[PDB]
């Protein structure tokens, strides 16, 4: 139980990411089927929450996601924009610290970065620490580890997908059909669907159409991976006409 062998097969997860180890990319043979196995281990509820078809949905979504987070696909790419997830292990410019101190919790290390780091890029003091103290890990004074090891790599990721942040539900909770909507959600138009999960994500940049772009991104690699795992990817998949939350 906690093995996402028989859900998601190596070969799938290759298929997948049918470019991330190309000359274009930049982390190649980085991201491996084995250390997605590995972590996903350490989240049992993660790809084993419902039935056949809502494991893979899960499945699907995660890596939707996440694709859209580390892609290098562009318009006209070989075999299309949607098959460029995995390309990058972190940000591109790693200048700003990303360092928060309105109501601080968690101290960020003098002369270290919190920049997109893994599937889920990662970001900031105020995720980093956390997340380092659910995993026993001192990713505050050493957030390259998050970047150095595909198995860490993933499991900040999933951490990430699993964790509520109020009044943010989890990824998890809305994908498995488990969030309940509060009335200022369902006035927002947040209605449950891959949309609030890209909401979670990013809302503040990229919902109530303010970047369509990115959001047709995430909706692209998304439905691909649905019809890879034959599963209905669901409606409510766009935010568009919805607010972010706040
Ligand atoms: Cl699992
Ligand atoms: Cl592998
Ligand atoms: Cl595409
Ligand atoms: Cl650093
Ligand atoms: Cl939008
Ligand atoms: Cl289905
Ligand atoms: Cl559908
Ligand atoms: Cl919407």
């Amino acid at each position: 139980f906690g093995d996402l062998s028989g859900i998601i097969s190596r070969d799938q997860f290759y298929k997948m990411l049918k470019h991330m180890n190309d000359n274009d990319c930049h982390a190649v043979g980085f991201f491996t089927y084995d250390a997605f196995i590995t972590a996903a281990k350490s989240f049992p509820s993660f790809g084993n929450t419902g039935d056949l078809a809502m494991r893979k949905k899960e499945i699907a979504a995660f890596f939707g996601q996440t694709s859209h987070e580390t892609t290098g696909g562009w318009s006209g790419a070989p075999d299309g924009a949607n098959t460029w997830g995995y390309c990058y292990k972190e940000a591109i410019d790693k200048s700003d610290p990303h360092c928060d101190s309105n109501n601080l919790e968690w101290p960020c290390a003098p002369g270290k970065f919190y920049y997109g780091r893994g599937p889920m890029m990662l970001s900031w003091n105020y995720n980093y620490g956390p997340c380092g103290r659910d995993l026993g890990l001192e990713l505050l004074k050493n957030p390259d580890v998050a970047s150095s090891d595909p198995v860490i790599a993933f499991k900040t990721a999933i951490w990430f997908w699993m964790t509520p942040q109020a009044p943010k539900p989890s990824c998890h909770d809305v994908i498995t059909d488990q969030w309940e909507p509060s009335a200022a959600d369902i006035s927002a138009g947040r209605l449950p669907g891959y949309g609030v999960i890209t909401n979670i994500i990013n809302g503040g940049l990229e919902c109530a159409g303010r970047d369509v772009a990115k959001v047709q991104d995430r909706i692209s690699f998304y439905t691909r991976y649905c019809g890879m795992f034959g599963v209905d990817p669901g409606s409510n998949i766009d935010c568009d006409n919805q607010r972010p939350f706040n």
